[PDB]
C-alpha cells in the first residue's frame, strides 16, 4: 500500500545501498498476511539488491517479516504494517542493513556494539502514531549493530489482541526479556543508559580517551601541586596525577616551618593546596600510579605515562614529584605513636623536645648530623647504630662523641617503641651480638635510617644518583629533554615542604620555557 | 678629729695608693678651718704618698679642700667636714685620686670618660645623714674620671647660711650649672642617665658591641625571613639584618601564587614573614645595608659585614639574601600607575589581562618569552624594542614573529604612561630615528627590561656571573666557604616568592652543616 511518492523514494534510498538485503516473510492467509507479501514484494521489485524470501514455519509472529542479509538471521522484525508513520522507520532499516551509516554519534555506536548480555525488545506502536518512530528506529539500530539485541516492533492493529491483553494503554511501549521497560519519547541514548549496567575498571578506559597534556606532572604532594598552579596559570593544558593528593604532609600534624605560616595542621594544609589548584584549570587524576615512562623518540613529540591500571597518559613535557618514603624501624609501638613521639625529621619536630631526652635511629650522615642538632636543643641524646660501626663521615662521628649529652649504641636493633597510652616514654632494643634487651627511657625517637624516593619505575628512562634521587640541574631538567622533576624524589640536599613547593615552582617554569621553545620548532 | 680606728683604718686604704695625691686647702682663721687644716696634717701624716698645701687666694669656699694629684687641679672638692657618714666618701676620694679602680661596671665608667659638655655639681649633705654619701661618691668619681665634671660637696652644718637661703629642706640635695638638679637616695647610673642628651648615630655603635653571629644573614626580604626562621629553629644565634624587612612584596599588592594561598596582599605577607621570624629567637636589624664583605682569614674564623652607617658586623657564616631591582622604564606615570596596570612580572600578573591589550618592554630574552606567554592569555600584545634589533635567542624572535595577535616594534622608547586616574588607558613611545611620537591603547604594560642584583659592593668577595648573580650550587653554596646565598640576587633561575623561601630555606640548612663541621675542626 505504497503510493507513487513511497516508490519514488525508495528507488533513490535503495540506491545507496552497499550490500544485499533480503526481506524474510513469515505469514499466514489472512488479508494483513496478503498485504505485507504485497508490499514486499512491491520494495522487491525496486532495487536488484532487496530480496523477498518466506518461511512460515518459523515460530515467529504472523504476519511478521525480518531485515537481514544473506546468510544471516541477525536484524529488525516488523510484525504488522510498517507504513503510515513508521515508513521512514522502515526505509532507515533497510539502509543500515544495506550498510548506509547511521547520523549518530560515532562513540555511541561502538557502545551499542561492545555490550554484555543478552537482551529481547519488543515495542508496540500505531501507525498513526507521531513519536513511535524514533523509539522503534533507535532500537532497529540496535540490532542491527550487534545480534545479541534483537527487536520486534509490534503493530497494535493487526495485533489487538496482544496490546489488549498485555495491557498497554498507550504507544510507544516497550518491554525487554518479558519485563516491561518503559514507554514514551526514548531517546537511543536514554536507552544504552538503563541497559548498560557497568562500574569498575572504567577509570583507565576513561584516561587513555583523555587528550595530550602540555604538561603532565606526576605526584601530587606539594612540589606537583605548585607545578601544577604555575602550569595552569600559564593557560596550558595541564594534568596532574597523583596517588593520593597531599603527599607527606597528609600523614602528619604539627607544620610550623611553611614559612608565612606560624602553626598549621597536614590536613589543613593538603585542603589549602587543593583549593589552589582548583582554582586554575588542572585535570586532577587521584588514585593512580605511574608504572613507567616512554620518553618520545622524536623532539617535539609526545612522552608517554603508563599506569598500573593499563592506562597510557601522553603529554609534550612531564614533571616528576613523586616524592618518597621515609625508612621505618618496622617494630611494635612505631604506627601507633607517629605525631606523637615517634618522627621522621629532625628539622620539623627538633624545637618540639627542649628539655627533653630522644634517641636518634641511624647512624649514617642524617643520623649522626640529626643527633649532633638535637644535642643542642635537647637535654640527651642517644644514637642507636644497627652495625659495628657508624657509616657517617670521620669529621662527624668525632663532633658527635665530643659532646657531653649524647650517648652512642652501636649493634644495635630497636624491638619496641614504648607509650603511656598517648605518647612515647622509652624504647626497647637488642644488642645484635649478645642478644640482650635494654630499655632507654625517652621522649622522642627521630628515625634516620635512610629515604628511599619513588623512583625506581623510572630505572633506565631517567638518570638517578647513587641514592635512586632523580639528578637535575638548577632548572630541574633530567638528561631526557622534555622530562623535569622536583622535591625529594630529586638531589634537592634538603627535604622540606617549603624547599618542595618551590622547586615544583621551578619545574614548571623550565617546562614552560621548554614548550615556548619547541612548538615552532 | 679622727679616732685611733679611722686613723688605722687609713693607714691600710693609703696603701693601695699608686700615684701621688695631694690636699689643697683653701682656708680662714676660724675654727672650722683650724679642724679641716687639723685633719689634713694628720690624713698626711699617715702616708708619704698623700700631701696637704695650702693656698687662701682662691675663690673657692673657706674652709674647702681639693683632693687632686700633683701638677693638676682636677678633682672633688669637700667644702666643711667630711666626716661622720661621709668618712667613706672621703676615703673612696682619695683611693681613687690614688689610682685604685672604681668597684662600678666597667661599661658605665667609659660613658663617663666620654661625655659631652660641662657640668658644674655641688651636693648639700649633713654628717647624720645616712643617704648623703652614695650619691656624694658617685659625683665624686665623676670629677676624677674626666675634669669637665667638677664637683664640690658642701657640709650644711659648717655652711648654714647657704642651706639656709638656698632653700633646701632635706638632704642629699645636688646642683648644676647653677639650676636644681634634684634629691634623695640618687645612684650613679641614673645621674649619668639624665646627664647625656644623646639621641642620633647612635646605632651604628649599637652594632660594633654586638656579639658574633652563628648565622648572618643579609638582606630581609622572603629569602632572608625564610633563612632566620630555619636557623633560629636549630637554636642557633642568628641575625637578619635588611634595609626593609618585607622585601619586594612590601611595594605589591595582590599576590595569587604564593603555594597553599589563593590570594593575600603584599604588606599582609609582610607582616606574617614578620610574625613567623620574630616566634624565634631572631635579632632583626633594620635600616642597615651591608657596605662589605670581608671573608675570614682562616678556616674556623669569622666573615665580617660593614655597614653603610659604619657599623661592622662579625658572623661564623653569612647568607646573601639581598634580591634585586627591576629596572624601570623611568617615564611620567609609572610610579603613579604601578600595580595598577604597570606591571614587572608575566608569572605574576599575565591571568590578570584576559581580553585585555599588553604591551611588553624589552626585547631580550625575559620580554620575548614574556610576549609569547601573554599572546595566549591576552587579547593583543605589543613587544617595544629599543634597539634597531631583539638581542633574544633566534627560536624565541621567531616564534613571537609567528603569531598572531602580536605586534613588534623597534627602535622605540617608550616616554608616556596613561591612564584615567586609576588605571592604566594607554602608552607613549617616541620612533628614536624618526623622533615621532605614537600612542599605543592598552590596558597593561609588562616592563621587561633587565634585572639588576643587589650585589655590586660584593665584587672581588664572592664569584658573580655575566649578570651579577651570586653563583650557587645546588647547596647555596658560593665559592667563599661559609659564605651562602638564597634568592634573586643568586643565580636561581627563576624569581618569585615561593622560589625564593625555598631557597633561603636551603641556604639555612647549608649553613647549619657548615657549622657542624667547623667547630670541632
Ligand atoms: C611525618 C612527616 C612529617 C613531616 N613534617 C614536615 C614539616 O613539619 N615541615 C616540612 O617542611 N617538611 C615536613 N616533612 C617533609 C615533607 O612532607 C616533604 O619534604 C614533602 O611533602 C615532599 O613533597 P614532594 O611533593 O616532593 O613529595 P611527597 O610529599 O612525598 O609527594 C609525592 C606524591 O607522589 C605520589 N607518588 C609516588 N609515587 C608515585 C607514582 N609512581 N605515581 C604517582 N604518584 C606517585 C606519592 O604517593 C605522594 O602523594 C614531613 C615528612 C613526614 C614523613
Ligand atoms: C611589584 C612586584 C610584584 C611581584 N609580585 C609577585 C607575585 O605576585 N608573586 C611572586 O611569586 N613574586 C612576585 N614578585 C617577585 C618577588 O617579590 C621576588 O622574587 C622576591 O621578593 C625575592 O625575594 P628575595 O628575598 O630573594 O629578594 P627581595 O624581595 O628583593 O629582598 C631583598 C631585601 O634585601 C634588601 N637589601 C638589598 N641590598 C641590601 C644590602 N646591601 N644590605 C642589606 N639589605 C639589602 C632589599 O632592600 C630587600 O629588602 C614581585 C616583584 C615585584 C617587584
Amino acid at each position: 500500500m505504497l503510493d507513487t511518492n513511497m516508490k519514488t523514494q525508495l528507488k533513490a534510498y535503495l540506491e545507496k545501498l552497499t550490500k544485499p538485503v533480503e526481506l524474510i516473510a513469515t505469514l499466514d492467509d489472512s488479508a494483513k498476511s496478503a498485504e505485507i507479501k504485497e508490499l514486499l514484494a512491491e520494495i522487491a521489485e525496486l532495487s536488484d539488491k532487496v530480496t523477498f524470501k518466506e518461511d512460515n514455519s518459523l515460530p515467529v509472529r504472523k504476519p511478521s517479516f525480518l531485515i537481514t542479509n544473506p546468510g544471516s538471521n541477525q536484524g529488525p522484525r516488523f510484525a504488522g504494517s510498517p507504513l503510515g508513520h513508521e515508513f521512514t522507520s522502515l526505509v532507515l532499516a533497510l539502509l543500515w542493513t544495506g550498510g548506509h551509516p547511521s547520523k549518530e554519534a560515532q562513540s555511541l555506536l561502538e557502545q551499542i556494539r561492545h555490550i554484555d548480555g543478552d537482551f529481547e525488545f519488543e515495542t508496540y506502536y500505531s501507525l498513526s502514531c507521531h513519536n513511535c518512530p524514533d523509539v522503534v528506529q533507535a532500537l532497529n539500530l540496535m540490532s542491527v549493530l550487534n545480534p545479541r539485541i534483537k527487536h520486534t516492533a509490534i503493530d497494535g492493529g493487526t495485533f489487538q489482541n496482544e496490546i489488549t491483553d498485555r495491557n498497554v494503554m498507550g504507544v510507544p511501549a516497550v518491554f525487554v526479556n518479558g519485563k516491561e521497560f518503559g514507554q514514551g519519547r526514548m531517546t537511543l541514548t536514554e536507552i544504552v543508559a538503563k541497559i548498560d549496567t557497568g562500574a569498575e575498571k572504567r577509570a583507565a578506559e576513561e584516561l587513555n580517551k583523555r587528550d595530550a597534556y602540555d604538561v603532565l606532572i606526576v605526584g601530587s604532594g606539594p612540589a606537583g601541586a605548585a607545578a601544577a598552579i604555575y602550569s595552569a596559570r600559564k593557560g596550558i593544558r595541564t594534568g596532574l596525577m597523583g596517588e593520593r593528593f597531599g603527599g607527606q604532609i597528609l600523614d602528619t600534624v604539627d607544620i610550623e616551618n611553611y614559612i608565612s605560616v606560624p602553626k598549621t595542621e597536614g590536613q589543613k594544609l593538603a585542603g589549602a593546596l587543593k583549593v589552589h589548584v582548583d582554582e586554575y584549570d588542572v585535570d586532577v587524576i587521584d588514585s593512580q600510579s605511574a608504572s613507567k615512562l616512554i620518553p618520545a623518540a622524536v623532539e617535539g613529540g609526545l612522552h608517554q605515562i603508563e599506569t598500573a591500571s593499563g592506562a597510557v597518559l601522553k603529554a609534550r613535557s612531564i614533571i616528576v614529584a613523586t616524592g618518597a618514603k621515609w625508612r621505618n624501624m618496622n617494630v611494635p609501638g612505631e604506627d601507633q605513636y607517629r605525631t606523637k613521639g615517634v618522627t621522621y625529621c629532625p628539622h620539623c619536630d627538633g624545637p618540639l623536645f627542649k628539655g627533653k631526652r630522644v634517641a636518634v635511629i641511624g647512624g649514617g650522615n642524617s643520623g649522626v648530623e640529626a643527633a649532633i642538632d638535637l644535642a643542642g636543643i635537647v637535654e640527651h641524646v642517644t644514637l642507636l647504630e644497627f652495625a659495628p660501626e657508624m657509616k657517617a663521615d670521620q669529621v662527624l662521628q668525632d663532633k658527635l662523641r665530643s659532646l657531653k649529652n649524647v650517648d652512642i649504641i652501636l649493634n644495635a636493633q630497636t624491638t619496641e617503641v614504648k607509650g603511656d597510652g598517648s605518647k612515647v616514654v622509652g624504647l626497647e632494643y637488642r644488642d645484635r651480638v649478645s642478644g640482650d634487651i635494654h630499655n632507654i627511657e625517652l621522649a622522642g625517637i627521630f628515625v634516620q635510617i635512610g629515604l628511599l624516593p619513588n623512583t625506581n619505575w623510572l630505572e633506565g628512562a631517567v638518570e638517578r644518583n647513587r641514592m635512586g634521587e632523580i639528578i637535575i640541574d638548577a632548572k630541574c631538567e633530567t638528561n631526557v629533554k622534555g622530562v623535569f622533576a622536583a622535591g625529594d624524589c630529586t638531589t634537592v640536599p634538603y627535604k622540606q615542604i617549603i624547599i618542595a613547593t618551590g622547586e615544583g615552582a621551578k619545574a614548571s617554569l623550565s617546562a614552560f620555557d621548554y614548550l615556548i621553545r619547541t612548538k615552532t620548532a
